[PDB]
């Protein structure tokens, strides 16, 4: 039926709201490790002062750790030399293929502010999931009036949508809780 259709389409709209939420949380970090931390760091690469970023793939696998994997591994030594000179208060390690910099966690104060941010996004996401429910309930009410759906179906598919709304509201909460824990406990 087109009800099945509205449910699938609605479940997808909800899944997209969760995706957007998770994206927002991707930048909410508990440590000082961040790519931006190397913005004004330049290395003479082939007699050309070029930004670290342009010479390496920068990642932050865990709160307290910045990892820099250069495209030209022979440039490691010069990249660490440039980071020490930056004097950001960083003691770079070297793997032979990757450079690693330890960074402390954010202050606990900044940390509790980020939890607030996690909740703004948590609440924004729930509003989006609720709008999907409304939009879907509306699209069912119409399908029923158009004669695509029966009354028996309008109640069934309405309940169905309500159930998923609760599933995705729970999902958002779960994500928020995990993110908050992640942030406060290290
Ligand atoms: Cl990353
Ligand atoms: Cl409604």
């Amino acid at each position: 039926a087109m009800g099945q259709q509205v449910l699938k389409f609605s479940n997808e709209k909800m899944e997209k709201a969760v995706a957007a939420y998770s994206r927002e949380l991707a930048t909410v970090r508990a440590g000082r490790a961040s790519a931006s931390v190397l913005d004004k760091v330049q290395v003479d690469y082939y007699g050309a002062p070029t930004p670290v970023v342009q010479l390496a793939n920068i990642t932050v696998p865990e709160a307290r750790l910045l990892v820099i994997q250069p495209y030209d591994k022979t440039s490691i030594g010069d990249i660490e030399k440039a980071i020490l000179k930056a004097d950001l208060g960083l003691n770079p390690s070297n793997d032979g293929t990757v450079i690693r910099i330890a960074f402390p966690a954010l202050t606990e104060e900044r940390r509790r502010d980020l939890v607030k941010v996690v909740k703004k996004y948590a609440e924004e996401a729930k509003v989006a999931v609720r709008n999907v429910r409304r939009d879907g309930n509306d699209d069912l009410k119409k399908l029923e009036k158009a004669g695509e759906i029966t009354e028996d179906d309008l109640r069934g598919y309405t309940e169905d949508i309500q159930k998923e709304t609760d599933k995705y509201i729970a999902k958002v909460d779960e994500i928020a809780k995990n993110k908050e824990k992640e942030i406060m406990e290290v």
